């Protein structure tokens, strides 16, 4: 079965790894971290990896029950919530993934709204459940943030209006801040089960083989509650990537897919990337920021091809 | 002629066209009095997008612009008029063949969510709660702005580039005016809504409209809302990039239980991109967490579904 993408232009691509729309390609070659998100993970015959999965309202998304306000140093109100997987099934421990599929992949104070519909109705209500939502933030980075264990802590500007043992929901909205206070670091994983435990089953880390080659990134900017900054989430492959590769299975048939970033109202290359079996692109490029191209672009698949390939500089 | 295919995802792989929500169940109403007639989720099978509808989950109910004044509400609440550009930041021209700008929410309510700012070396921030009352006379999308009003009193910019994250609904209570088949009045009251997607409904005796369900959360009240759409967005992506030519105007689907190849039931999908099945009661359908449907032939107007 031949290997193939989607025909997406950028303006049509969701970042696999936040709920947002991608804003343009980009390159960092100096980056000094270790690339090895969980999120938007995916093989070229389409086996899902680390905490990847296939709803995009699945991402960064937590679904499970608070079950009291708790004490803690920070400012806010904090809540405990245990977590179960997305669909309402409990979280199975002992799956071999580094925690429930959709937990965050990155170190950070994740803003969003957490909501409840309560599982008891009320018969003059006609027999419906009482809701309320809030802002929260979690802060990923926290010893509380424990999502492999099966729970996590939340923290709210509301003081009492959350409801304890009740169905809650996580919907993932930007970053609370980005001051050096709120430890945002888009390449630093979360501590699944907590601090001082190994993280395990993770989708591999990833990076150029080649000389002059770099990574190449779908960036998407993520809104922030307050603050300054400009923050970004890069992700190696997609949303929409990750669901074709799912349904199509192909089978690669070498370590490393050709691809070419066409115009197609030209049908012109605008340049050439490798596409490697793991789940990733790289560029011939020395530079870092984003890449200025004509929005009508998308990614073609042009041949299998080996180590030995040598790309044309972008 | 490139033969016509649905994607391989079961429910629980499925996401709402009309809100951003996991498709959460199967389900009937053959007694709905409304006409369907959602903007939202709209793509013929062999993939031309229609009404509001476009390709991303991220876009769905979502809006971006900028707002230009504050005004007080009456009682409570701060309103603020925003004008609103194409999500990828394009001027919206009015004159477009369309009936609001792609992604425009396509029914009646209170819509909740999360405006966030982005000013124009660090730009500075800030978000907050909001409410989209679209069937406020205030909203129209169409001519390029809507009002948006936030229990925050001031700490809103003018000017400066604006998101609208949507969430769920503020409430459903009678004075809220939820109403999934409502249209909105994308230019305002006085105004015929123009370039709509097409009412859809079953058109053989014994059937009726077969809805992906999805419960959108409520900021606060009673009720267990839901919003229905014809086809799940990951449908609208495929059906766009397909582009199979449709063979007759309705094609059988099988819903399938793969684990044993058993069919659950059968569907008509119609040319215009919407199901319809034999069945004379309400609510979700019970169904294996693994079925999906897949296509099975083309047929017309006049063939007789399985029962279910
Ligand atoms: C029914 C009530 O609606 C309000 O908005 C909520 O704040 C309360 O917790 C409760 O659910």
């Amino acid at each position: 079965k031949p290997f193939t993408l989607p025909i997406l232009t950028l303006g049509e691509l969701t970042n696999s790894r936040f709920p947002l729309p991608i804003d343009v390609l980009y390159t960092n070659p100096n980056e000094s971290a270790i690339v090895q998100c969980q999120n938007g993970r995916c093989t070229l015959d389409g086996e899902l990896q680390g905490t990847t999965q296939l709803l995009p309202t699945g991402i960064c998304a937590f679904r499970g029950k608070v079950t009291q306000q708790v004490q803690d140093e920070h400012r806010g109100t904090h809540w405990n919530m245990t977590v179960t997987n997305l669909n309402g099934t409990p979280f199975d421990p002992t799956e071999d993934v580094p925690a429930p599929l959709g937990t965050p992949d990155f170190s950070g104070q994740i803003y969003g709204v957490i909501s409840q519909r309560n599982t008891n109705t009320v018969p003059g209500e006609g027999n419906l459940p009482a809701n309320r939502a809030h802002e929260a933030v979690i802060a990923t980075y926290s010893p509380k943030f424990t999502p492999k264990l099966g729970n996590i802590q939340f923290s709210t500007w509301e003081t009492q209006d959350v409801s304890s043992g009740q169905p809650t929901k996580f919907t993932p909205v930007g970053l609370a801040s980005v001051d050096a206070n709120s430890h945002f670091d888009q390449w630093t994983l979360p501590s699944y089960s907590g601090a001082l435990t190994l993280n395990m089953n993770l989708a591999p880390s990833v990076a150029p083989v080649f000389p002059g080659e770099c990574l190449l990134f779908f960036r998407s900017f993520i809104p922030l509650k307050g603050g300054y900054g400009n923050p970004a989430i890069d992700c190696l492959m997609p949303q929409e990537w990750v669901q074709h590769l799912y349904q199509e299975s192909a089978p690669s048939l070498s370590d490393v897919a050709l691809v070419r970033y066409v115009n197609p109202e030209t049908g012109r290359t605008l340049f050439e990337a490798k596409l490697h079996r793991n789940g990733f692109l790289t560029v011939a490029r020395n530079s870092a920021g984003p890449v200025v191209a004509p929005t009508n672009g998308y990614f073609r698949f042009d041949s299998w091809v080996n180590q030995f390939y040598t790309l044309a500089p972008m």
